């Protein structure tokens, strides 16, 4: 009955749409539509206390567009997403941060790091790299498989949890 609105973001091809169907609806979706944005609800309990989720799943290029800004006012807590295999996708977490800090004018936002695509064979973004960025921004770092759903419901209620300690 309390209702946390999450925000799921990150570059195209990372996992986004991935996570947020296994999380909802518990399989792996393989290229699932990279164009379609929605949101998702869900009724979980966490930590024994229920709750409901409205998730928005981030998709479009954009130069930051007035839509986008108005679904981050409404964020509560930040799903960042990265895939292990992609250097950019790392590279964007920055700019994401920098985004939510200014929309929520706060140094202090709910927000989790997520890296995924942990299954894969060919990392190229060091565990270490991201563990440290995650702990200079003082967040959670959860690695994710939406394949495997290795790390899914973790990533999604740690993030909750950051919302209620927060
Ligand atoms: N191996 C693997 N592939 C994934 C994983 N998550 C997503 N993918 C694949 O990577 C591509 C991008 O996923 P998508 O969910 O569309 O990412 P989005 O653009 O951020 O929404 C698709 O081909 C997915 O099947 C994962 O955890 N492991
Ligand atoms: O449903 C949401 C979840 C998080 C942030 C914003 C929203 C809103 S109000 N949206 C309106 C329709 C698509 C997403
Ligand atoms: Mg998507």
């Amino acid at each position: 009955m309390t209702e946390y609105k999450l925000v799921v973001v990150g570059a195209g091809g990372v996992g986004k749409s991935a996570l947020t169907i296994q999380l909802i609806q518990n399989h792996f979706v393989d290229e699932y539509d990279p164009t379609i944005e929605d949101s998702y609800r869900k009724q979980v309990v966490i930590d024994g206390e229920t709750c409901l989720l409205d998730i928005l799943d981030t998709a479009g290029q954009e130069e930051y567009s007035a839509m986008r800004d108005q679904y981050m006012r409404t964020g509560e807590g930040f799903l960042c997403v990265f895939a292990i295999n992609n250097t950019k996708s790392f590279e964007d977490i920055h700019h994401y941060r920098e985004q939510i800090k200014r929309v929520k004018d706060s140094e202090d936002v709910p927000m989790v790091l997520v890296g995924n695509k942990s299954d894969l064979p060919s990392r190229t973004v060091d565990t270490k790299q991201a563990q440290d960025l995650a702990r200079s921004y003082g967040i959670p770092f959860i690695e994710t498989s939406a394949k495997t759903r290795q790390g899914v419901d973790d990533a999604f209620y740690t993030l909750v949890r950051e919302i209620r300690k927060h």
